[PDB]
């Protein structure tokens, strides 16, 4: 109305952390939110996933984008934050306050070795010449991977950072589910206005169910 806040929410990520089932879950429960998949975008389109994040946020309508991509590198995040930064002003007018929040999938103390385990594993249960060119990329990711560092540049320009777990299920409990339930109690408490009413833990589990189920 007068000075509106908008959000990117930038993953820090490899392959089958669980990117799009989180963000799917969140975007079942909030429908205006905008869900921009890397993956589904042609590396001949015209407008990229940073140009779609923009035209995002143009309406009032639109408030927040779930930016999904690994950005497991350093000049992954830096490439969002410059070019974000230097096209704003081609859509968004001076009284609209943009701010990252880091999504961190990969826990500081985890090992290259449990990542790979528990990543490899469920994405192989979702063409053996397939299969080795889907562990290739897999290890390309992992390989490319720095851990967030907002001490430096350039992961110290997001204004927060959400910090999930990535453990094999426990108690039936995914860890998707839990990193779910991890975000909004964060946003609830560190950006209050973003979420009016806290979902029901029952909306949260179907809207997960939902995701979990998804077979595209
Ligand atoms: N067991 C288990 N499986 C999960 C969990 N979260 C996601 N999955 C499954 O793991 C697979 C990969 O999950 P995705 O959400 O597609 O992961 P992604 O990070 O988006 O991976 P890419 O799109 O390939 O980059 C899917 O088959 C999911 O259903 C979890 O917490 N536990
Ligand atoms: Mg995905």
């Amino acid at each position: 109305l007068s000075t509106t806040t908008k959000y990117i929410f930038v993953p820090i990520a490899t392959i089958g952390c669980g990117k799009t089932t989180v963000f799917n879950t969140l975007n079942n429960l909030f429908p205006q939110w905008t869900h921009i998949q890397n993956n589904n975008i042609s590396k001949k389109a015209k407008l990229k996933i940073c140009d779609l994040t923009l035209l995002a946020l143009e309406d009032d309508d639109q408030s927040v984008v779930l930016f999904d991509r690994n950005n497991s590198a350093s000049r992954e995040r830096r490439q969002i934050f410059t070019t974000i930064d230097q096209k704003r002003d081609e859509h968004l007018d001076d009284t609209v306050d943009l701010k990252y929040i880091a999504i961190n999938f990969i826990p500081e103390d985890l090992s290259e070795e449990e990542l790979w385990d528990i990543t490899y594993n469920r994405v192989i249960q979702r063409s053996q010449l397939d299969e080795n060119l889907v562990e290739s990329v897999m290890k390309g990711f992992i390989q490319r991977y720095q851990p967030i560092n907002t001490s430096r540049s350039p992961d110290d320009q997001f204004d927060h950072v959400i910090h999930l777990k990535l453990s094999k299920d426990e108690n039936s409990l995914k860890s998707s589910l839990e990193n779910v339930r991890i975000i909004i109690d964060d946003l609830v408490q560190n950006f209050p206005d973003l979420i009016k009413e806290k979902p029901a833990d029952e909306l949260i589990n179907e809207c997960f169910q939902k995701a979990l189920d998804y077979k595209p």
